[PDB]
């Protein structure tokens, strides 16, 4: 038994449900937050944005040591860092961007990231301005991640979209 709420359950491991994940995170205080990063954790718009504006600007200082330190991620992979006033960790997720050209095959690597917690609050990845589809998402998402995942939609649109055509 675990502290979320409202969500449809569409295999045995993947829910979701069509939320804010700011305001979700900061309700739950989940584990795990996924971001929806880029290799430089540069937090500046989309899920990454609104995430790092909650934290007021933490997330983006951790974040700049951690590439001076580290370098850029891949696409594909992850980091843990903080979770600051959202979440005990936040798992930084690098899925493709389509409008930088990056192989979408690259989003089954990505969502491999998830398979490292056993409950995670999180995106589709590769959604919104990252450019790829998010019926495909949901998709590899169901499967590829064996872990629990809740999926928070923040469009009430799309989620229907989702769950009307979930298979
Ligand atoms: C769960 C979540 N998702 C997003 C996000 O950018 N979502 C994409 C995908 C979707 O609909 O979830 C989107 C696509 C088209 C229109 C609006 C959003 C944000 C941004 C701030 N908080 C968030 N929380």
């Amino acid at each position: 038994v675990n502290s979320f709420s409202g969500y449809l359950k569409l295999t045995d491991n993947v829910y979701i449900k069509n939320a804010d994940i700011v305001e979700e995170a900061k309700k739950v205080k989940p584990t795990v937050v996924v971001n929806a990063a880029n290799v430089y954790l540069k937090h500046g718009g989309g899920v990454a944005g609104a995430l790092n504006k909650a934290t007021n600007n933490a997330m983006q200082v951790e974040s700049d040591d951690y590439i001076a330190t580290n370098g850029p991620l891949k696409v594909g992979g992850s980091c843990v860092l903080s979770g600051h006033n959202l979440a005990k960790h936040c798992l930084h997720v690098v899925g493709p961007n389509v409008n930088k050209g990056e192989d979408i095959q690259l989003l089954k690597s990505a969502y491999e990231n998830f398979n490292q917690h056993e409950v995670l609050l999180a995106p589709l990845l590769s959604a919104g301005i990252f450019g790829a589809d998010p019926i495909h998402s949901l998709r590899v998402c169901v499967d590829t991640v064996r872990t629990n995942v809740y999926l928070a939609v923040f469009d009430k649109n799309l989620y229907d979209k989702l769950v009307s055509s979930f298979l």
